[PDB]
């Protein structure tokens, strides 16, 4: 009866720096303002510390093989555990909504900054609302930028229009939309899908585990 005590402790010690920074780049990605060098550390502590859970998750396994409980410690950490990684999960999956959808939010506005070249509609305004799971469109603009929905916070979601302008030679700004919104949003996207599923999963199978009783 050991082990266990360390890698639950070292996965919550994980979960509260996780609290911090899944909570504080949600929080850039719900205000519309998507911050470089902020969200570019938030999100390489996120990807790190989650590759860390993943790694503790896998041994923890090898471990309700190895070791069980006859402790308390271990099942303080345990509802430690379930408690954070299910706040995380849901904060995440609003996380990955945000981003789908203020990475769709980027595509019209690099359309209505495009000229319409192409038989496309018009770069006008709009103030859409969803607040629901979903997003993962095709590309909407001629960057990669496969996403869907809107941020509840920034009501202001243009009409779901796509352009097919599939020819380049020249950026400025708009480059650096895609560049900083598609790159730290899009390792957000694949950081967050991870991370809700390991989480998700985690719970699921975590049940196994007995109180000081077994």
């Amino acid at each position: 009866m050991t082990r266990l005590s360390e890698i639950l402790d070292q996965m919550t010690t994980v979960l509260n720096d996780l609290k911090t920074v899944m909570d504080a780049e949600q929080q850039q990605l719900s205000v519309g303002q998507i911050n470089g060098s902020q969200l570019q550390r938030i999100t390489e502590e996120k990807s790190s510390l989650l590759a860390t859970l993943d790694y503790l998750e896998q041994q923890r396994r090898l471990e309700q093989n190895a070791q069980r409980s006859a402790n308390d410690d271990i099942a303080e950490r345990w509802q430690a555990i379930t408690e954070k990684t299910q706040h995380l999960r849901d904060l995440n999956q609003h996380n990955g909504w945000l981003l789908e959808g203020q990475i769709e939010r980027n595509q019209q506005a690099l359309e209505v900054l495009k000229p319409h070249q192409e038989p496309t509609l018009y770069g006008a305004d709009g103030q859409t609302s969803v607040s629901h799971r979903g997003g993962k469109k095709i590309s909407i603009v001629l960057f990669q930028g496969p996403s869907a929905g809107l941020v509840p916070r920034g009501s202001g979601g243009i009409e779901g229009m796509a352009q097919h302008g599939a020819l380049e030679t020249l950026k400025d700004l708009a480059e650096k939309e895609v560049d900083d919104a598609a790159r730290l949003l899009g390792e957000m996207r694949r950081g967050c899908q991870q991370a809700e599923e390991q989480l998700k999963m985690l719970i699921d199978y975590q049940n196994e585990y007995r109180s000081n009783l077994n």
